[PDB]
Order: structure tokens, then C-alpha cells, then sequence
């Protein structure tokens, strides 16, 4: 039998401090029923990993938010990659894989790193900064829109559109309906920049459109794949870099280990993705009746996966609530797992690595010197404001 819990994983009280409720969710059983929203939940590593790696049974084509696309209309045309199953998913995935490939990383790495060093040097001249606005947001804003090949005007829509996208995966609570109500201008901007004429040659966007003659995608599919990168590519890395700086501020012994070996930067960022998990929850929909962890779940049922909880499950991790930059992180689900595992993870890791590398070489300490403010979102975890003082090395 399935235990029934009344915990609302989309409530502000839950966002404010999710870990006690996540333990309650893990320890209640491998599968729980959340009466507040009539969905099944899995919060342990083993079950989250199993659901992610069974796309036939736990599909994405009926949406990865609460809404079931077989019952309700999506709020925007479905993503051709995130909200598709194999085999429809395979070829657009292949394209984005080759757009966001190792060879692409080689062409952008020097410029991404130069931009990270310049930013830290500029922030060190200020001393007292907001690590969100002035670093976690400013740095990805200074590299990603240009890497995409976006024009300069209208970029103020990028972060609002992303927050709308991740809020829309949630239930129809105030967070979701508020975001959708104010969505029209951001939707208009993003959709217009997805068209080939508006994307600079050499960028990720033009590269997607240039892939439309191999037989893997058609020209009418390319704008939606550009839309995918502009939905998923910015706010996630913003919260990821914010997580990393927040972690280095709360664990000064780890900042000091990072300083002494800056080659730890890539794993320091990976551990921050596990520790804070910028993408906290995602849904699947069962395509049949299925046994999961000794539990039978009917067909057509939504299953809420707790990625951040799987990443703190003491059944899988030693000392899961410690930030440890030399941890063996392989297997964490902060980027997902299986056929949909984050196709932009090389970009994310590049941004985070070069930013933590710059801090490792230029910063002696990071001290919180003001009120920390949390940013609330139905799917994303991160901070609104992180007042810090940077001490130059
Ligand atoms: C720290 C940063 C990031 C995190 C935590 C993150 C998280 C995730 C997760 C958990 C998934 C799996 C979704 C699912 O299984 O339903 C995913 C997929 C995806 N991500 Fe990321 N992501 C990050 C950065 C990026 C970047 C930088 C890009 C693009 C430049 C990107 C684009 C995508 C896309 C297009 C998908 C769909 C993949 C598919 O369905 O095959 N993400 N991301
Ligand atoms: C992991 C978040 C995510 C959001 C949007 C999309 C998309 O729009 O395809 C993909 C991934
Ligand atoms: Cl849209």
C-alpha cells in the first residue's frame, strides 16, 4: 500500500526549507501519494533513477509538469525534445547534442573564461556585491546570449521567460497563474528571436537552423529547438553558479581547498549542482500499470520525481548534507539521467568551471554581509539576493 501525505512540494513553506519534508518523503516509503495534487511521488535515489531510466513506462510526451497534455492544452507548443518520447525525441536530441558538442565547447572556452576572469576582477574592485545580480546572473548574461547569437535589444525578457517556463511545470497555484498572466511580451520576444533571420552566424541558434537539411530535423522544427535553449539555457546556470557561490560562502574550508587546487573547479561546480540541485522536481506520466518499488501505479498517472532529494538521499550518499568538492559525484541526478539527461550540460559545466576557476585564483574569502533572500519558483531552487564581500587574494 502507498502512504498518503499532505505535504505540498509547491508551497512557499516547502521552498523555504525543503530538507525536513524531503526526509519525511523518503522515509515514508519508496512511493508516496501526494493528496494535495493527486500525484505519486518518489523521493529516494533508487526510485528517481529508475523512473528517469524507463522512458517507455514513464513518458515525457504527456508533459513533465503537473498538467497532463492528454487532458489539458499545453500553455505553449510542446517542446520537441523535453516533451517528446523516443523515437520522436531521438533526432532533435541528436542535433542539439552536436550543436552543444565538445567541438563547440572548444570554440567558446577561451572567451567564456576571459569573461569570467574579467567579471571577478571587476567585482573585486567593488568589494561588496550581490552574488546573484552581479555574478550569478551577470556572468551567464554576458556570455550565453552572445553564444546563442541573439541580438542585443530585448534580452531583459530572457530571465522572465525562463522563470515562467519553470513556474509553468508546477501546479495551478499563484506562482504559475501569475507567471502565465504576464507572459505575452516575453513569449513574443523569444519566439521572434527563434527565427533564422534574427540569429547571428556562428551562434548556437544559427547552428540549429543549419542542421535542418541532414534529414534529422526540418526547417519548421528549428525555431522550437532554439526555443528549448532559450528556455533551459540561462536561468538554470544562473541558479547553478549562485548555488556554488552560496556553498563556497557557507563552507569556507572548501573555498580554501579550491584555492589550493583550482583544477578542482569543475568538480566544485558539479558538487554544487548535487548539493542545491537547481532543478528540484520534474514529472513523468505512466503509460501503463507498473510496479515501482513494490508499488503498483495505474496508467495515466503523474509521478513527481524529487531530484534534489535523490541527491541528498543517505541511502546513496555518504554525508549527503556536506558540500565536498572532492566527492565522487558521478551518478547525481541534478542534470537528470537517461535519454533526456541535460543536453546542455557541457555548457553548464563550462560556465561553472571557468567561474569557480576565476574565484579560486583571485579571491581569498567570501563573506555573507547582508540578508539572504530566496527566490521562489515551482521548479527552480535558488537565491534572489546573496550579499557578499569578496576579499582579494
Ligand atoms: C546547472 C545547469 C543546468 C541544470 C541543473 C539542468 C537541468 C536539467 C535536467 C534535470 C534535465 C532533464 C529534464 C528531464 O529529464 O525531463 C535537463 C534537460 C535539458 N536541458 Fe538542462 N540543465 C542545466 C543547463 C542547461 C543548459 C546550459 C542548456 C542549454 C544550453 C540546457 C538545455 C537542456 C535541454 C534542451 C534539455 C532537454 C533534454 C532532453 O529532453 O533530451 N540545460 N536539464
Ligand atoms: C530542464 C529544464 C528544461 C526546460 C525547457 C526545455 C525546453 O524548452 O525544451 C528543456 C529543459
Ligand atoms: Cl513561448
Amino acid at each position: 500500500t502507498i502512504p498518503h501525505l499532505a505535504i505540498d512540494p509547491f508551497s512557499l513553506d516547502f521552498f523555504d526549507d525543503p530538507y525536513p519534508d524531503q526526509q519525511t518523503l523518503r522515509d515514508a516509503g519508496p512511493v508516496v501519494y501526494l493528496d494535495k495534487w493527486n500525484v505519486y511521488g518518489v523521493a529516494r535515489y533508487a526510485e528517481v533513477h529508475a523512473v528517469l531510466n524507463d522512458p517507455t513506462t514513464f513518458c515525457s510526451s504527456r508533459g513533465v509538469g503537473l498538467s497532463d497534455f492528454k487532458k489539458e492544452k499545453p500553455w505553449r507548443p510542446p517542446s520537441l525534445i523535453l516533451e517528446a518520447d523516443p523515437p520522436a525525441h531521438t533526432r532533435p536530441r541528436a542535433v542539439l547534442s552536436k550543436v552543444l558538442s565538445p567541438a563547440t565547447m572548444k570554440t567558446i572556452r577561451d572567451g567564456f573564461a576571459a569573461a569570467a576572469d574579467a567579471k571577478v576582477d571587476e567585482l573585486l574592485q567593488r568589494g561588496c556585491i550581490d552574488a546573484i545580480a552581479d555574478l550569478a546572473e551577470a556572468y551567464p548574461l554576458s556570455v550565453f546570449p552572445d553564444a546563442m547569437g541573439l541580438k542585443q535589444e530585448g534580452r531583459e525578457h530572457l530571465l522572465p521567460y525562463a522563470g515562467l517556463v519553470f513556474n509553468a511545470f508546477g501546479p495551478p497555484n499563484e506562482l504559475r497563474q501569475t507567471a502565465i498572466e504576464r507572459s505575452a511580451p516575453h513569449q513574443a520576444y523569444v519566439n521572434e528571436q527563434c527565427q533564422r533571420p534574427n540569429l547571428a552566424p556562428g551562434g548556437f541558434g544559427a547552428c540549429i537552423h543549419a542542421f535542418t537539411d541532414t534529414g534529422e530535423i526540418t526547417p519548421d522544427e528549428a525555431p522550437l529547438l532554439v526555443r528549448s535553449l532559450l528556455s533551459a539555457g540561462l536561468d538554470t546556470t544562473v541558479n547553478g553558479i549562485g548555488a556554488a557561490v552560496y556553498c563556497l560562502a557557507r563552507f569556507p574550508g572548501e573555498l580554501q581547498r579550491l584555492r589550493s587546487d583550482p583544477t578542482l573547479a569543475r568538480n566544485a561546480f558539479e558538487e554544487a549542482v548535487r548539493f542545491e540541485s537547481p532543478v528540484q522536481t520534474f514529472f513523468r506520466t505512466t503509460t501503463r500499470e507498473v510496479e515501482l518499488g513494490g508499488a503498483v501505479i495505474g496508467e495515466g498517472e503523474k509521478v513527481l520525481m524529487f531530484l534534489g532529494s535523490a541527491n541528498r538521499d543517505p541511502r546513496r550518499w555518504s554525508d549527503p548534507d556536506l558540500y565536498d568538492i572532492t566527492r565522487k559525484t558521478s551518478g547525481h541526478v541534478g542534470f537528470g539521467s537517461g535519454v533526456h539527461m541535460c543536453v546542455g550540460q557541457l555548457v553548464a559545466r563550462l560556465e561553472g568551471e571557468v567561474m569557480l576557476s576565476a574565484l579560486a585564483r583571485k579571491v581569498a574569502a567570501i563573506d555573507i554581509d547582508g540578508p539572504v533572500k530566496r527566490r521562489f519558483n515551482n521548479t527552480l531552487r535558488g537565491l534572489e539576493s546573496l550579499p557578499v564581500k569578496l576579499t582579494p587574494a
